[PDB]
């Protein structure tokens, strides 16, 4: 089905050249072309998702798209395809959607040819094979087995769950084993023959959607895929809708009290709505979106804090079916907001009946169009894994040509869309939700998968009369015009101080401020990491109470003016550290200095109220005791970052120290906090130099003007030390979680200080303990799912680690770790000349790239100020060490360092229980740890670095 079409594609800044085409057969092309991207894809979407699965057979087309991966007539191996793309660096996966599943792989350079040739004749001949089926059963199980207790996919598969029987939406997605395997056999059909069945029927007509990220040209790549690509043959499957919103009245005006995992409380509300994908012109969705959760003075949110109901919400147009679709609201509660939602209905009613009465706006529509007219054309580049599933999943609704302009513009003004949402949304149209954790004993229609519990009892007449007839205003009013919006899109041409890397431009006793601009780059956009540091952050678990209930309470203030800004592409983000607290700013070239000045002098002086104060409270104090529930390789990591650091607060002990904190103690304790104080930051985007220097300047006289802030003497300069262990030592403890019934572990590793050898011996230990630990380990032993190996880098050491959650003895466990380790041991001296070359230029190339993201970056920068490394050339100096390394040397690492019989021996693990609690040789007795401070009491510390 060899037809070819291609023409101009508005592309927005890119200097990718594209094309698109389609197929004869149904199959949506994208043709991308870069003469200067390393890794070339690409992404096969089919068209039909897991709701047109048969009746009878839950996640038929999930299990069939796990199972098209392995096996073809050309190549009937396993995991050849993936092994392949082990050869040269890809990294496939796919996932599938109520209407698409969606295929996705790169590849290392050129190589995609091998790829392609091994992904096409996946439609000719597929296997079935003996080990994919019985593997894969377990791997859709355990897929599911971690979607049990995920409230994200819980709540929406609860939202699934609670509509029409009827309705092909009701169809089961992932399917557990139980369903998977154990349904049909049980029932006495064969698994394979309707998996022929299936394939036969459904998949090859039409409505598939490739892309090709290739770095080639488009004509040669052209000419390739469209002659590879005509052994797809079209069978016209008609195109899969539904004729109406699965809620035909039963399940109408609804409300439902549902019972969480995690202690959360929200509320719900939802409007199932038809579609306006053909209205992708106009788009009243994004007006909808951007005029429901709109923040700002006379709005609903503003009235919802103002009452104190309402913590944060989202709410807006959720994507749907292509018939139906829908549209969400879901608010935060409090206690009494808890007690007195219906009142809180009323004032949703209330900003209805805002929307009811100035009906449309223009200027509005201007200024989102002018946003999005901007943001549209000031894109910088995409992500050679994502982006192209996400366009190809939205590939299947426009031109060639629309492509790009898919719904980042919007052309026309339609009002009648808007008469018509606005008609839409009545209380007639509105399906409620309540969570609660406390609706026990109350609740009895149960789950069949999952297992949560509910109760229908529709809402009576007089709250319903009562809803429709008193629709009107209070104190609301329409949000006021932005003025957020910029006039500053002039490039600003690099000087005459050509540095490559940030120069301490200014240095104070008070401050260190560094900074770069995007020679590459060349967007009108910066960023801002400013780091207040304090010794009395950490101090107790008392004044870190306060300081975080300070910061919450400080950005819970400056939110509603914030909204606009957040809408802009202006974000901030306040948070709290060890060393003190967080500020982390990034967004445009507009009100920078003016917007910055704001923020500074508002948390310079700043004043609380008090129900507010007891909200922040209470709520905060709410959040605290969730953190026993979470899983164990997280509750692990948190004590790895408990132990290998020199002092800690533990969750308890920093949990049960907000039983006295009132308000008049925190109003003394900030200005005390405020009074002397570090900021070190890194400034990065589209500013100059002297303009930072009175940015800076700005900042710190606003500081001392405010609170009177005095430069810090470099005496307080303190960091925390870490941990050293007893050179032979093999530590060990444990502690136990109450909801999980698996057992974590994680197993530290105190090699060294980054030092020049260290970082290419761990990095290249850290790649050759990286696949044959996920192919022997998880894959061939089946240990768990949660198992993860590999490096740690904290406070300036280096660390080896092993996170490995499951249902197993730990020391069991450790004995298959060591085991490996053994295996390991010996696949060292097996090692040839090209496992060698092959897999340290694979090091390098995963070590060595160029940033895409100005944010990236600036993050990996970051990452080393406040590591106080600063050595940003450490690239040449890795790889200028890295040509100097044999296999022995890893020997000399493996001996004294990591063997059982060392004498520089530095291994310690942690277990983590459960719930309720093949040749290995005698390890040495590890020690009991009854006080993790009596056990730090007597143990040496770390040196520190030499910043570079």
């Amino acid at each position: 089905a060899i037809k070819r079409i291609g023409n101009h594609i508005t592309k927005s800044e890119d200097k990718r050249e594209y094309r698109g085409l389609e197929l004869a057969n149904g199959i949506k092309v994208l043709l991308i072309s870069d003469p200067t991207t390393d890794k070339s894809s690409a992404a096969l979407d089919v068209h039909i998702g897991s709701l047109s699965d048969p009746p009878n057979i839950a996640g038929l087309s999930h299990f069939l798209e796990h199972m098209l991966f392995l096996g073809t007539k050309k190549y009937p191996k396993e995991n050849e395809y993936s092994q392949f793309l082990s050869e040269h660096a890809g990294s496939s996966n796919a996932f599938t959607s109520g209407e698409h599943t969606n295929y996705y792989f790169d590849v290392s350079h050129e190589h995609l040819e091998g790829a392609l040739d091994r992904f096409a004749q996946f439609f000719l001949s597929p296997l079935f094979d003996e080990s994919a089926k019985d593997r894969e059963v377990n791997a859709v199980d355990s897929e599911h087995e971690k979607n049990v207790m995920n409230d994200a996919w819980r709540l929406f598969q609860l939202e699934k769950a609670t509509g029409n029987p009827k309705h092909p939406f009701s169809k089961f997605g992932t399917g557990n084993k139980y369903t998977l395997e154990t349904r049909p056999n049980q029932e006495g059909i064969d698994v394979r023959q309707e998996l022929l069945k299936f394939h036969s029927a459904y998949y090859s007509s039409n409505l598939m959607a490739v892309v090709v990220l290739g770095r080639e040209s488009l004509d040669d790549l052209t000419n390739l895929v469209v002659k590879l690509f005509s052994e797809v043959e079209n069978k016209n499957v008609p195109l899969p809708e539904f004729p109406e919103h699965p809620f035909q009245e039963e399940h109408l005006k609804q409300l439902y009290k549902i019972v969480p995992i995690k202690d959360i409380r929200n509320l719900y509300v939802t409007f199932p709505i038809p579609d306006l994908q053909k209205y992708y012109k106009s788009n009243p969705g994004h007006y909808l979106g951007h005029l429901i959760g709109h923040e700002g003075p006379g709005s609903l949110l503003s009235e919802l804090k103002s009452k104190g109901w309402v913590n944060t919400l989202v709410g807006g147009q959720k994507e749907g079916a292509r018939g139906f679709m829908f549209f969400i609201i879901n608010v935060d509660l409090t206690e009494e907001g808890l007690l007195h939602v219906e009142d809180i209905i009323l004032h949703m009613f209330q900003y209805i009946q805002k929307l009811r009465a100035e009906g449309p706006q223009e200027w509005v529509f201007q200024e989102l169009k002018d946003l999005n007219a901007v943001a549209f054309r000031f894109k910088d580049k995409e992500r050679p894994r994502g982006y192209t599933s996400k366009i190809a999943g939205i590939l299947h609704y426009y031109p060639l040509e629309e492509v790009l302009t898919a719904e980042y513009l919007l052309e026309e003004f339609r009002p009648d869309l808007i008469e018509m949402v606005l008609d839409k949304l009545r209380p007639e149209n509105v399906r409620v939700a309540i969570v609660s954790k406390s609706f026990e004993g109350k609740t009895d229609r149960t789950e069949e998968w999952y297992g949560t519990q509910y109760k229908q009892e529709a809402i009576p007449d007089e709250v319903i009369k009562k809803w429709q007839n008193a629709d009107l205003n209070g104190k609301f009013k329409l949000p006021t015009k932005n003025e957020f919006i910029p006039t500053n899109f002039e490039i600003l041409p690099l000087e005459k101080e050509a540095t490559p890397y940030p120069a301490l431009i200014k240095d104070t006793a008070m401050s260190k401020l560094w900074f770069k601009q995007d020679d590459k780059f060349f967007l009108p956009k910066a960023n801002l990491n400013f780091e207040f540091f304090s010794p009395f952050a950490y101090v107790d678990p008392l004044h870190s109470n306060m300081a975080y209930l300070y910061l919450e309470l400080l950005k819970d203030s400056l939110n509603e003016y914030a909204y606009a800004a957040e809408l802009a592409g202006l974000s901030y983000d306040l948070q709290n550290t060890i060393y003190g607290m967080y500020l982390s700013v990034k967004g445009y070239n507009d009100k920078q200095p003016i917007l910055l000045k704001k923020i500074i002098e508002k948390m310079a002086t700043f004043e609380i109220d008090e129900k507010r104060f007891e909200i922040i409270k209470e709520a905060y104090m709410r959040s605290l005791n969730n953190f026993r529930a979470e899983q164990p390789h997280q509750h692990a990591m948190y004590y790895l970052r408990l132990l290998m650091t020199e002092v800690a607060w533990t969750k308890d002990e920093l949990k049960e120290a907000l039983d006295d904190v009132t308000l008049p103690r925190l109003k003394a304790f900030i200005p005390q906090l405020l009074s002397r104080l570090h900021i070190e930051a890194l400034l990065h985007g589209n500013i100059t130099k002297q303009a930072a220097l009175g940015i800076m300047q700005m900042v710190e006289d606003t500081l001392i003007e405010h609170a009177h802030t005095k430069p810090l003497l470099p005496s307080q300069l303190v960091r925390y030390r870490e941990v050293q262990l007893p050179d032979r030592g093999w530590f060990v403890y444990q502690q136990r979680n109450e909801v999980h019934n698996n057992s974590g572990i994680e197993i530290y590793y105190q090699t060294d200080m980054q030092s020049t050898s260290e970082n290419m011996f761990l990095e290249l230990f850290a790649q050759i303990i990286s696949e044959p630990a996920f192919n022997t380990l998880r894959t061939k032993e089946q240990l768990g799912y949660i198992v993860f190996s590999g490096p740690r880098r904290a406070n300036g050491i280096q660390g080896l680690r092993f996170i490995i959650q499951s249902e197993k003895p730990p020391h069991y466990l450790e004995s298959r770790v060591e085991a490996f380790l053994i295996t390991m041991e010996k696949s060292i001296e097996d090692m040839t000349e090209e496992a060698f070359q092959k897999h340290i230029q694979a090091l390098a190339i995963r070590r060595l790239d160029k940033p895409k993201k100005l944010s990236a970056e600036s993050a990996k920068y970051w990452g080393e100020i406040i590591s106080q490394q600063y050595n940003f050339d450490r690239d040449n100096t890795e790889v200028a060490y890295l040509k100097t390394l044999t296999k022995e040397d890893i020997i000399k690492f493996y001996k004294e360092m990591l063997a059982v019989d060392a004498p520089r021996r530095h291994k310690v693990s942690v277990h983590v229980l459960a719930r309720e609690m093949s040749q290995a040789p005698a390890l040495p007795q590890p020690e009991v740890i009854q006080n993790m401070t009596e056990f730090k009491r007597g143990l040496p510390l770390f040196p520190l670095v030499k910043p570079h």
